[PDB]
């Protein structure tokens, strides 16, 4: 590294700190829009939903990036605002922000406080109804919400929450659909958790004029991409896929047929779906399941896919960062817990390769390196952060990470990966809360734990050098930490408080990073491929691109994009370009997709839209989405056989 | 509270520290019997259950009360325990400690230490199945443990674990009942979780030789008093059934009011608290209070508060006054209210407003809601529940908050020396504390993020408090122990400063207390009633008691119990000795048992044991266990009929 650039004088002169006097209550922070100097500090208060309480929430604003915060408690006086509730931060440069409150004596309806200026500039509204739900921005316009109430009451609003209209009435959940379309669950009898299985799910798409019941004997529904999901009580629970917006549905089809099983959906895209199947009973760690770009048929992805039994929570993780990756985590034979990573959306998984830092060597299912996500939260263990990452910053994922000892599961380590989760580094030891900022420029971290910090710990070259900076000479219990939006943004805010009173801490870098980047800054490197050879070297599901990286230990602010020019240019397929077909899978570190061997010598059928039809494939299938073209063209073929078996339980 | 003894000179002698080096994980601690000074700490690391990973957990033990703890780690290496096993203490005069553990390396199953000597000594046993939960003993036998496997298999011991035996292989839920019988459900197709409803009951009296399906068609089943209680899937609808005979003969239970949701808050020898939830699970229900065979109910309390995701309540039972029980409600100002009961829920009242009350601005504002298990499923901050002890006779501790929402982030600390009858604000902020020398001393330790090093200790019954300093280095609080005993005098505090490095403190009062009371250190008082009248001022249940109290800062050692050894004289029954009668109930600050609305001008017919009977009364019946002669007595007729309807779906 050898960074030898004081940094204690460019920082002291932009460490902006503002005491708030006696704040009680969660404190939240959040900077609203990129390049506007709006800052907001909300109080909130953990109260029980239909208990009326009396309160009043402190309000605080910043115009200036945090150098000074205006009282503007008066704004919504005599109303406070709850934990769960919190802002209701529009889209990306929208500018809207909504303040969902309750009336400090109680009303009969809550109170929105509504801004289309970048919270500049807030109106009053008075509800008539009091929200069970936050309030639902719509994808498609911003002035349309939607919200539910505590009398189970589908309320919405066509112009930014000024006018509200309850359509629906024993409404049990709502979300927004692609063309403001809204999905919502009703019943009849008694409630709704007593009616699971037997509900009605309606879809909207006049704002609560017209209805149309797409289904019966529901028991619950999602959206993820271009699909809608829908949970159908056969008892069994089959999962139903519609990508016509609930027009026609059509059962999702797995190579096997195992009754009263649990399905999950774990993501899924404008491509293809995920799907997290559990092992028949109650074992433990499931199977992933990949889908076509109808999200149909699907074929087995990844064995011994752990999971959480209590809540369901896997270690799945979308890299933003680079795209076609994706972590999660598995069982090996051994019941030791190995992170696995695909390059390819999906199609083939290797092991996490352990840290070019080695400093280690069922001796071998030690240094293995686990990432911790959602699945290590709900297993209580010390990890602070889920993994991050940003499109912008491409490359770059900072997360938590364990050994096999039981140590370090207990105190995990802060790891650095700059291409997308192919090589690791040990970087920070011990749980952190992190950022990132300046479209992957400036990553900061903080150290968790129970005493009092005043440590800010950064990195300017993506993460591969840092250094600590003391921020202030007053030690601070860490509450949170927040950036501000956009691209070339250079500010972070952190708020915390001593044994109780409150202080915020707005750092700037703009004196850090004076110069501007030059060619002689920039490292290039390409994507990983499982296939050898030089010519997929950087191909990413048949789109081969170049990307940027800053040297190691370089203090300049980046101002151009991590994707270079456009370039288009196509790949040959190759095995890494197809997923395993129906009824096919991937061997441990293998790069064939073998047949299932329940499967062979029967008949592979699988009922699509109530037609049967007959597969015969070399065992591939292209990934939905990959664009390559030339090289390894397999041969499949579906037999329409005009046969029908039943595969839609919806009206 | 005009003390002024010298507390830092008795206790500084007697406050005894010791440092634990290089501890990682969860620390345990736990005195082991009473007098005989030994206390284990245990370390525990959080890993999930099916994952086989590598740790090494440290035990020390002290022999001399805490003085000097002595590394026994060499008894358990190779070996590791879970943060959600712990250790398995036996009853107090048992002498027997279990520590379920884990092989470092793995194994075909867990490994046990056993001590039947206070954990003086220890032997192993390896176990032929890995351990899902946790051991339990058996309350006829100490010697008898049952014990859940991995793969559902339930597994028994007769000599305190050192031969298991399995005896079933599908079990989903095993508990114990009275004479070493054991209750457990099992199922045949797949798993658990998707046999809810589905589910048959069986009973072994002879520790798995013999057996007796029991019950078909169960949801769940449960323990409480002399009653074993089952939910039953009639079609779909759950029904409860209460048997009082070990599940030979069933009867379901009889309210006088479809597809609803019930729940047992408590049972005794004598009734059976009942929750069920309101048509629409709008966040309250209604209380039930039963006859002395467990099915004849009646509304004895409206909009009881529940948690909508686990149904926990704010019933509490007030060990240190006999028939006393404190739960929260739901006012119809939307307010939360906490209301008592002195007639073991005959009628309810509020709780009365501290004196001298701080917050005296509204109605609704001021009210005291004393936090119980809902509070802690509001994920408040509330570290302990309501805490009393039969010794001391009158004492509650508990925290509470007001209708402020500041109050309820923040909850105080208040003691009442009536039962509940009374109240008043003792300390400031949420507090651990623990009860001593059956009710002469009541420790509290400060509940916040910063370290502390402040013992609040109270001899008289929490009516004065004084500040202690045991350390000059303040710590991290994690968890305070007492030794067993009537006459306990030591405390056990640990905690660890900022690596991490952890550290005990065990303090005895033995000189604090060196005088024993005299007539004129106690104050008398006497039970609430909620009649008028001095005839009844005193009786509980139709029995007057005069109770003890210690005087306002009286510094002493209590020498004889809190009720004056005597003959209680019987008192004249009155409406506080009837509950309200099958299909009645009090309205708000009443003492008459009205009918319910909809039931006026029809047949009172309830199925007991599958035959009708109708009921003739004025609308009270007498309370189970109440012993009052005279007075009011309304007249009540139960004639069995001759229809016999269906009240049993199990055979
Ligand atoms: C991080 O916060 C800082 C403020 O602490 C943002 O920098 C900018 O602060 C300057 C003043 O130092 C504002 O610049 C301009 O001042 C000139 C006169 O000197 C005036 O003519 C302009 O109208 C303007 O007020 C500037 O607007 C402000 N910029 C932003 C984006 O708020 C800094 O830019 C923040 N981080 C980044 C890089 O976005
Ligand atoms: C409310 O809390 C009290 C706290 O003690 C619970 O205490 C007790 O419950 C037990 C078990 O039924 C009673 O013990 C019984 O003692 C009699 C003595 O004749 C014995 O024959 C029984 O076998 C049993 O051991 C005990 O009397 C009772 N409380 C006291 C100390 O008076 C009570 O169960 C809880 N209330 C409810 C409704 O569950
Ligand atoms: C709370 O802990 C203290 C110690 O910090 C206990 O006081 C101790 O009481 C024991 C009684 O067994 C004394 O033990 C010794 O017993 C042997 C038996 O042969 C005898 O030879 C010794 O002369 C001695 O009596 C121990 O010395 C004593 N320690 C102190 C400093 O008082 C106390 O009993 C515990 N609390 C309660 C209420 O039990
Ligand atoms: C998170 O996963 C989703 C797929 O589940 C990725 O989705 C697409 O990402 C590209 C940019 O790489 C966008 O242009 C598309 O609009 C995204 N949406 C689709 C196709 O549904 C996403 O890349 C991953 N995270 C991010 C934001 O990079
Ligand atoms: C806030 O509202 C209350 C009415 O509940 C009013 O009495 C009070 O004056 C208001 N305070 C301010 C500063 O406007
Ligand atoms: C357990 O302890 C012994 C010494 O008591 C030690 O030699 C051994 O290495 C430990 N366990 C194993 C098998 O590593």
């Amino acid at each position: 590294c050898g960074r030898l650039p004081d940094f204690i004088a460019k920082l002291t002169n932009n460490t902006h700190q503002h005491v708030f006097d006696d704040l009680s209550g969660s404190v939240s922070l959040s900077w609203v829009g990129d390049s506007t100097g709006v800052i907001l500090v909300l109080t909130t208060f953990q109260v029980p939903l239909v208990i009326v309480s009396f309160g009043q929430s402190k309000l605080y604003r910043s115009e200036d990036y945090g150098k000074n915060f205006k009282d503007i408690t008066n704004l919504i006086n005599n109303t406070f605002i709850r934990t769960e509730f919190g802002m209701a931060i529009g889209p990306e440069n929208s500018g809207k922000v909504i303040l969902t409150a309750e009336v400090s004596g109680g009303s009969r309806g809550g109170r929105v406080f509504r801004s289309s200026d970048f919270a500049k500039n807030f109106v009053q509204t008075d509800l008539p109804f009091h929200p069970l739900t936050q309030m639902m921005y719509s994808p498609q316009n911003s002035d349309y919400l939607l919200a539910l109430s505590t009398e189970n009451g589908l309320w919405v609003s066509k112009n930014f929450g000024e006018k509200w209209e309850e359509i629906h009435k024993a409404v049990c959940l709502a979300k927004w659909g692609p063309n403001n379309i809204i999905f919502f669950t009703t019943h009849v009898n008694g409630s709704c958790k007593a009616d699971l299985g037997a509900l009605e799910l309606w879809r909207t798409s006049d704002l609560g004029k017209t209805f149309k019941t797409i289904g019966v004997k529901i028991y619950s529904f999602g959206l993820g991409g271009r699909f809608l999901f829908a949970s159908v009580m056969a008892t069994t629970r089959r999962i139903h896929v519609s990508t016509d917006q609930g027009d026609t549905w059509s059962m999702a089809q797995l190579p096997s047929v195992g009754q009263e099983q649990f399905y999950s959906i774990l993501a899924a895209n404008e491509d293809m779906v995920f799907m997290h199947v559990d092992e028949p009973g109650d074992t433990g760690f499931g199977t992933i399941f990949t889908s076509d770009d109808r999200g149909i048929v699907y074929s087995k992805s990844l064995d011994r896919h752990l999971y959480t039994t209590t809540g369901g929570e896997t270690d799945f993780t979308n890299v933003t960062s680079l795209r076609g990756v994706y972590i999660t985590s598995t069982l090996s034979e051994d019941n030791s817990i190995q992170s696995m990573i695909t390059f390819d959306q999906g199609g083939r998984w290797e092991h996490l390769r352990k840290p070019e830092n080695s400093k280690c060597d069922k001796n071998k299912n030690e240094c293995s390196l686990h990432i911790h996500a959602s699945y290590s939260i709900s297993q209580k263990l010390n990890v602070p952060m889920a993994p991050l990452s940003e499109p912008n910053a491409v490359g770059i994922v900072i997360a938590h990470g364990s050994v096999g000892d039981a140590i370090s599961v207990m105190v995990p380590d802060v790891y650095i990966s700059d291409d997308g989760g192919y090589s690791w580094a040990k970087m920070l030891e011990g749980p952190h809360y992190y950022t990132i900022l300046d479209s992957g420029g400036i990553i900061v971290a903080i150290e968790h734990s129970n005493r009092p910090i005043n440590v800010i710990k950064f990195s300017t070259d993506e993460g591969q050098c840092w250094q600590s900076y003391v921020f202030t000479q007053e030690p601070i219990y860490f509450t949170g930490l927040a950036s501000e939006p956009g691209a070339r943004s250079m500010n972070i805010s952190i708020w915390g408080f001593t044994e109780r009173q409150w202080v915020s801490y707005t750092v700037d870098f703009k004196d850090i990073l004076e110069r501007n980047c030059e060619e002689d800054d920039y490292t290039t490197w390409l994507a990983h491929s499982t296939d050898p050879g030089d010519y997929k070297d950087g191909c990413i599901l048949g789109y081969k691109e170049q990307f940027l990286r800053l040297r190691k230990s370089s203090v300049c602010q980046n101002g151009r994009d991590y994707v270079v020019a456009k370039q288009p240019s196509v790949c040959p397929c190759s095995l890494e370009d197809f997923l395993c077909d129906f009824g096919y899978f991937r061997p441990e570190n293998a790069s064939e997709c073998v047949e299932q061997p329940e499967l062979k010598g029967h008949e592979l059928e699988f009922c699509l839209y109530g037609k049967e039809e007959h597969l015969t494939t070399n065992g591939y299938r292209k990934i939905p989405g990959d664009k390559c073209q030339g090289g390894m063209n397999p041969a499949r073929e579906v037999k329409d056989l005009k046969k029908k078996c039943t595969s839609n339980f919806l009206n």
